[PDB]
């Protein structure tokens, strides 16, 4: 026979192939830094010094032929392509009329994207995560930050994942006009116009390549030599671990909603298509796509954006052909992808599309049944309530009653009812709405007892400004604080207020608020009791379940009460 190939591991790559090219030290264009290959180039070098070296090689995988050549003398490279990531046992086999020999079998690694060469996910979850048995048609959705991954300390392998049926993964940029990611200051335009070099407006891009797939991740046995690694290589760990879950890339949001307002324009509209497209299959770790336009016809972060008439009939068609991008997707690999929006709810928000048309092609809606009130302004509220509060004026919460100058509501107020039953009323299906469960809170200062029209009532006050505090409190930027910040520093672990803090709760509203009367320190947020309500309220109604921003935010405790609030419950998943 003749002499067994003899592998030469440091001349094959050390046996590690990948169908992904990332740029690893480096911060380009996207085009530049991001290839994929529909089938790895395996390249395997192998010498046969001593007897004879035969005429022809085999490779098997796990004991399966899978390439075969001709033996080039003494020194051959075995050159062949492969579709299928994983880790396998490769022997290479030399041939001739007198018998075959073969190597020692060796571990070949071919990465790919759907984290098919990688083990579950190693988890790091905070223990105060319980575990339930919701029933599995319950959405259980939650946002997961790309960015979390620093100051905030949060990352993938902390995910309570048994506890979720889906995570959004906040956010995928568009290239185009972007002046709204100014705001967040720092270097987020700057990384953005880096990412969009050579690329084409309107297609997605990766924001942060340094999050997304650089960074090595000791928890995750990531080196610095490993082909995929940042939140990216996690998530294709964590579908391993859990592969019901589904992880859909959220597109957009306050800050990166910019280049949607040109969608008016169909040549815009396929351009963004086309790019989601390859998007998916680039990263097959990903089941779909949600976009998160904010919002048809204005009133996000960009005030000189937003067309009332033309913006609505823009977001249908923009459903109409990702759902067809899909379905050629689904046709491709045999794969089920989902289509999926979150959405403002407040009634002039709700106006400008017609959901009726819409939701045809869409799974789910997202309600972002939050941000109702905040510190852009000094107007107490309930920033999430299911319903509207004591502090509200006679006919404020229908709209038909006058405001404290007599001037007309322009429409019902801002609570997570009115705006769930306007999309009921045009006939968008309960079993389509997600309800969304806060996990921050958001609140002013100089909210002092003078200032209340009803002594009992904190949000009958007036502020002075935002909520001020450091990162170790949670506050990542004024008027805003993570749940996991309130427990700590204002309710304590009995929940009746530390620091000053008074807690108090609104039951017509559905809405607690924490209260330090000597600072004026007013917050709005979701607890316990608010999200068993929300819960309670979406078995009543049959919606598709819960959903939240943002999970590095929580202490476990909001997601616990959102399943606890669906203790019981079923819901028909859409078809
Ligand atoms: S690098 C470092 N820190 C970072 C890097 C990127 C970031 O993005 C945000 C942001 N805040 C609201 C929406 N996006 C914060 C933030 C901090
Ligand atoms: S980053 C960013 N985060 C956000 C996310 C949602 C938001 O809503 C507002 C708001 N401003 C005026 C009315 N609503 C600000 C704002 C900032």
């Amino acid at each position: 026979a003749p002499t067994a190939p003899s592998i030469d591991m440091y001349g094959s790559n050390n046996l590690q192939f990948s169908k992904i090219e990332l740029a690893m030290e480096t911060t380009s264009g996207y085009n530049d830094m991001v290839k994929y290959h529909e089938l790895a180039k395996i390249k395997v070098k192998f010498n046969q010094w001593s007897g004879t070296s035969g005429d022809t090689y085999n490779v098997y995988f796990d004991g399966v032929k899978v390439a075969t050549g001709a033996i080039t003398g003494s020194q051959t490279t075995a050159s062949f392509e492969y579709g299928q990531g994983g880790l396998y046992q490769m022997e290479i086999e030399a041939c001739d009329a007198t018998g075959c020999s073969k190597s020692a079998p060796v571990e070949i690694t071919i990465a790919d994207t759907d984290g098919s060469h990688l083990k579950p996910l190693t988890m790091n979850v905070d223990p105060n995560n319980k575990s339930y048995n919701t029933d599995p048609s319950i959405v259980m959705g939650t946002y997961f930050v790309e960015w979390g991954i620093y100051g905030r300390d949060y990352t993938v392998d902390n995910m309570p994942v048994d506890n979720l049926t889906h995570i959004l993964y906040g956010f995928i940029p568009i290239c185009g006009p972007n002046e709204s990611v100014k705001s967040v200051g720092g270097n987020s335009f700057n990384a953005l116009q880096t990412a969009c070099r050579g690329v084409n407006d309107y297609e997605v891009v990766i924001h942060d390549p340094w999050a997304a797939y650089q960074k090595s991740f000791p928890q995750a046995g990531h080196e610095y030599s490993t082909p995929i690694k940042g939140n990216y290589a996690m998530l294709m760990a964590l579908k391993q671990r859990n592969p019901d879950l589904k992880i859909i890339p959220s597109i957009g949001g306050w800050t990166l909603s910019d280049p949607f307002y040109d969608f008016v324009d169909k040549k815009n509209r396929d351009t963004f298509v086309a790019s989601v497209k390859k998007f998916l299959k680039t990263w097959k770790f990903y089941d779909g796509v949600d976009i998160d336009w904010e919002f048809p016809g204005g009133g996000g972060a960009a005030a000189d954006k937003g067309d009332p008439v033309n913006d609505g009939p823009a977001y249908i068609a923009l459903m109409r052909e990702l759902r067809v991008m899909l379905d050629e997707l689904e046709a491709e690999t045999g794969r089920t992808y989902e289509l999926t929006s979150a959405i403002g709810v407040g009634y002039d928000k709700i106006e400008d599309v017609d959901y009726a048309d819409a939701v045809q092609y869409m799974d789910y809606i997202f309600a972002m049944t939050y941000d109702f009130y905040g510190g852009w302004n000094n107007v107490p509220g309930h920033q999430t309530a299911l319903y509207c509060g004591s502090f509200m004026r006679p006919g404020q919460c229908d709209g038909g009653g006058v405001d404290e100058n007599g001037e007309p509501y322009k429409g019902p107020a801002y609570t997570a009812d009115n705006g769930i039953q306007l999309l009921l009323a045009q006939g968008v299906p309960a079993n389509k709405l997600v309800l969304g469960t806060a996990m921050y809170g958001r609140g002013w200062e100089g909210v002092t007892p003078d200032t209340l029209t009803d002594p009992n009532d904190p949000m009958t006050g007036t502020a002075t400004g935002k909520l001020k505090g450091s990162t170790a409190q949670g506050v990542w930027e004024d008027g805003v604080i993570d749940y996991k910040g309130i427990k700590s520093f204002m309710l304590g672990a009995n929940n009746t207020g530390i620091n000053g803090f008074e807690y108090g709760y609104d039951a017509q509203a559905e809405a607690p608020w924490v209260w330090n009367r000597s600072t004026g320190e007013l917050i709005t947020f979701d607890d316990h009791r608010s999200v068993l309500a929300k819960g309670n309220y979406a078995k009543s109604l049959g919606l598709a379940g819960l959903f939240s921003w943002e999970i590095d935010a929580d202490n476990g405790d909001i997601l616990n009460a959102m399943h606890e609030g669906m203790a019981g419950g079923v819901v028909t998943p859409p078809n």
